[PDB]
């Protein structure tokens, strides 16, 4: 639609709704005697302007898909954004006064327990990634009018994952994307590095493809025009600003990067702005276009079961590519992203069958995660990224806040432990168990053979939270009849006799280790049972019990990961205390190096002669 | 000193190492099967000007103070770097043809086993940030007049934490710093995002505040004129090249990344790469003037013992700042590290006190902890780096690097758990427990009163490895004598009777939860044992089953983090399958919310009241 040219009326309207903003920010964060009330103070004229003139958004429903998106990533402004919502009539406004309270849900942070929140933010430089998400959503997926503006600091510029996000928009042309940088000179100690100097922020952008615009941050004239020309690039709106913007004696000043003003000064300083602002009257928000498309919400069924016969050879990681693939015939929803390791981790498979549906990450894993967070918001899509798992480490903290997001994302990392061999420990996930069990609300899938591997890429997709599949580099054989039915939290044996003298717990690799170790000890009439958990977090804990006290209440766990956070440490919290119960671990003890696989499983105590040894061990 | 304009026949004698360099990453990668020829081919000129023009460094001793610094940043090169190393007569010649193999030492990627070798690289974006740490340590701390150069891949600058490095080199003015990027337009699976846009890379790195020059990188006159201008800004040389150059049929060709040529393929490319080598006379390295001061080696004692008081309220993050600026006046070779949070860390302190040993690193977590990294190479520093705990999640890949690389850095993370309050998850440290306890070569600290995190302090900069100490923002009592003894792997019990049923386990503010819980227990005549763990690992194992031995083998811990991978899973793998002995763990079971301190310690089932209830639950 055209630009509606504000009239001076307007311009002093949105003047009175930033110094509303400010009030209310001062006010919230006084009453709770923490907070960021200068923060909140520089982005007022930016918040006002957006969500009072540029945006169109239902003030009554959030969450509409058809909403132009908003990211703070600047999260600890929260108070600022609360307050528009009250503003535009969606929260009461009394509630802004018990922010930060255990009896409300205006915390320190946005969460998406509130309604106008998609994902937490707190930990700055990941907004933006979030946000391009959105856009690349709204431009190719949902193929929709909404627009997506995203509000960062410029100590928070400092992040590379911002730079990642700004490199991403422009690779993908993401002209439906504004990022407003709040250049108000200072971070949480000292001025940012690049204080004022507003032409070398000019400079970064351009740099990395966007349209720039300098603007006065605090004229609400400046601020409509910039947002009031769409381009054809991502644009950035860099905003010079002051911190404390309209407190007395605080403007600009250091030392109060979140303090709160004490409240005989909030009372002198709100009487100051109160009496800046001409008139009541609030300006009402300004409804979308509603063409986003309806999305289907059903369970994703694979088309058949799997394939694979029982003996054939196949590596889980080409397992998860042609799984995905297959996947991705039977729901549009299915995207796939991964990080330029395509080839080895085989989500080129799916490439090739869903293009349209693909999106290269480039080597960038911190924004590839966000970037699949942002389509997931609203559930839009339903994502798989994909990368070796050594390098999910890399994204540690943009998982931990997908889980404060509670995004519903699925991750794939291939080239587990020290079966890779010849690569050497830089590319050797042996974290990869213990980082992702930590993550709150996460299954994590350990496959053990193709079959496993397409039950898990299937049950991943209809399981909200944080999904982990951990592929592996070996061709191993197929274990599993392809009708076996497997369930989150449900262990299978796969060894099992009347005399079986300890419960040997593998996954993948460590699993066919076992059941070789199996046939080793037949040879001496020494029995074990073999158990594959298939998840590791939840823990099939009744099967483990069950099956330990029907070996002596011996169990041995074997896994291609360290000792401290993985399936040995999941399976001793689960038994600790049971009668009779004695577990033994067998992991990698201290950084590897690079070999021949079955070497390195050899060297690192995990191979079947490690186990058979355990085992003769135990008995004796 | 002057550059040494080369001759005709120098620049030819740098032609034919380049040759051989590629015949050599050919022969070593074909016999072993895996390698990635077409990486270092790109790289080869680039290599032999370094190591036979531009670089001083003695042959014969790689790790000399006195060196110039080189970083593969791009580790998969490594065989090229073999290569020149055995060109200078460092390396046995047919040692090269045992790379990747169990037998060698020449890895699939550098690791600090080699002498040649400072910082493990492989997991891409990493090593220009070691190589500031280095350059900073020779400008600032050694004053000295060796450089350092920097191999970067193109697709590897796409990582974020590249630009946090090129943003920090500028900011120090790290004018002996050299970045060479390979830009030979291709990735692992595709061309990277800007191919041959040679004018987009020298604007990205302008805009950084890099001096950049664009020159052929397969020229050595334009490698040795590029390298031989000193700057007055930190030098970005944009190398435009061709993957696998130099390998008819493969030169600038997709599908060969990581790919070793057949055996019948090498013999031919071999013998035509050989036809062009002109002369066979080595060129020999230029030692480097040996200006580095002495660095001594000794422990590092603190002044005096602790001066708190039995009864005095400080919480363990003032302490921290405290110990740590305290520690600064026993020795020059401590530095500390902050990322914009030095207000609330309080490493301000340590700024305050020793001004020129502080290095600000800005909101940038990653690239902070690979300047921890360089500064502590070849023993320069012993560096601490702090901010909230939370945050190291944003660093997990350098500081899982780190431990690749053998590294004795010290990390301080403030701000542990729910009880920091009202700012709400995203500043809560809830899996730091996990993510330090899964680096092999961790030791993890976490004191529970200012006496302990002094010791812990000292004892930290002592230890070598990956040290972490886990500070805590409310204030609590001092409990510890400040004449207490502290050592690694020993816990301490705080309270003991003859009577205790059983031992609870605490540390931080749950240890104080727990002192608590056992006063409103003695009220019903119930004591229970208290133990303060120190150090989380190691664990004192044998204090705790001695303990537990003593309180009918019951054992509950309770932890502000969350169930997998901290303190009860700890202890819990420590004692599984003892006999008598149980543990039952409290802690942080979901992604929590903003409310007061103690209101969340409820909410979160980890205040003293939980305790006792669970106390009583086990006796009964
Ligand atoms: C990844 C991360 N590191 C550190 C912090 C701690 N922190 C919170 S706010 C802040 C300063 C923010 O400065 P800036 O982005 O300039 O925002 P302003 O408040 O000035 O708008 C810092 C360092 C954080 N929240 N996230
Ligand atoms: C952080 C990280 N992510 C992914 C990988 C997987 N990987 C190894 S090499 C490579 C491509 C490297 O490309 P480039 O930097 O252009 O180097 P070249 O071999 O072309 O010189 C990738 C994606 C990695 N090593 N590290
Ligand atoms: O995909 P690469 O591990 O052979
Ligand atoms: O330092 P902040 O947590 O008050
Ligand atoms: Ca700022
Ligand atoms: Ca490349």
């Amino acid at each position: 639609e055209s630009y509606h040219k504000p009239d001076q009326q307007k311009l002093q309207a949105l003047k009175d709704t930033a110094n509303r903003l400010r009030i209310s920010s001062i006010q919230a964060t006084t009453a709770a005697g923490s907070g960021h009330p200068t923060s909140c103070c520089s982005a007022a004229e930016i918040m006002a302007v957006l969500f009072f003139h540029t945006m169109r958004y239902k003030s009554q429903d959030p969450r509409n898909p058809h909403n132009d998106r908003f990211v703070l990533s600047k999260g600890h402004a929260a108070p600022i954004l609360y307050a528009v919502w009250a503003e535009a009539g969606f929260l009461a406004e009394a509630e802004l006064l018990n922010l930060r309270k255990i009896s409300s849900d205006l915390d320190g942070h946005p969460v998406p327990k509130q309604a106008f929140t998609d994902v937490a933010t707190g930990s700055l430089g990941q907004g933006l990634g979030a946000a391009c998400g959105m856009a690349y959503t709204g431009k190719y997926f949902d193929k929709a009018s909404y627009r997506v503006y995203c509000l960062l600091g410029d100590g928070e510029l400092s992040e590379g994952s911002v730079w990642e996000a700004m490199a991403f928009a422009s690779i993908y042309k993401l002209d439906n994307l504004v990022a407003i940088l709040d250049i108000n000179r200072l971070g949480q100690s000292d001025p940012a590095p690049l204080q004022h100097q507003m032409d070398i922020y000019q400079k970064r952008c351009e740099a990395f493809g966007w349209h720039a615009i300098i603007v006065d941050g605090h004229s609400v004239e400046e601020l409509c025009k910039a947002f009031g020309q769409a381009k054809h690039q991502p644009t950035a709106i860099i905003a010079k600003t002051f911190k404390g913007r309209g407190i007395t004696g605080v403007e600009d000043k250091e030392s109060w990067h979140g303090k709160p003003l004490p409240k005989n000064m909030a009372e002198q300083i709100i009487q100051e702005i109160y009496s800046q602002i001409q008139s009541k009257k609030k300006i009402l928000a300004t409804p979308p276009q509603e063409d986003a498309p309806s999305v289907d919400i059903a369970n994703i069924r694979m088309p058949s079961l799997p394939s694979y016969k029982v003996g054939d050879k196949i590596a889980t990681r080409k397992a998860y590519g042609q799984a995905l693939a297959k996947l991705g015939h039977a729901s549009d929803r299915i995207i796939a992203l991964d990080g330029d390791t395509k080839n080895s981790t085989f989500s080129e498979i799916f490439k090739k069958e869903h293009p349209d549906r693909f999106i290269e990450c480039y080597i960038a894993e911190q924004n590839m995660v966000s970037i699949a967070v942002g389509c997931a918001t609203r559930n839009r899509t339903v994502p798989f990224c994909s990368t070796f798992a050594a390098f999910f480490t890399r994204a540690f903290d943009q998982i931990r806040m997908a889980a404060i997001s509670e995004s519903n994302i699925n991750l794939c990392g291939s080239h587990c432990g020290v079966s890779i061999g010849e690569d050497g420990p830089s590319q050797m996930a042996l974290e990869d168990l213990a980082m992702f069990r930590s993550v709150p609300t996460s299954t994590v899938f350990y496959p053990s053979d193709g079959v496993a591997t397409e039950k898990a890429v299937e049950l991943a997709a209809n399981t909200k939270g944080i999904c982990f599949i951990r592929t592996s580099r070996p061709e191993n054989a197929i274990i599993y009849n392809n009708n076996e039915d497997f369930q989150v939290g449900q262990a299978k044996v796969v060894l099992k006799s009347k005399d079986d003298q300890v419960t040997v717990i593998g996954a993948g690799v460590t699993l066919h280790e076992a059941l070789a170790a199996a046939e080793l000890l037949k040879k001496e009439k020494i029995n074990i049972r073999v158990l594959d958990p298939f998840t590791i977090k939840p823990l099939d804990r009744k099967l483990i019990l069950d099956s330990a006290r029907a070996t002596k209440g011996r169990i041995l766990t074997v896994e291609d990961h360290y000792y401290e956070g993985g399936i040995g440490e999941a399976v001793s919290s689960a038994v600790v205390g049971e009668p009779g119960i004695t577990v033994t671990h067998l992991a990698v003890n201290r950084v590897p190096r690079s070999g021949k696989p079955a070497e390195l499983l050899k060297m690192f105590g995990i191979d079947r002669d490690a186990i058979a040894q355990a085992v003769r061990g135990l008995i004796t």
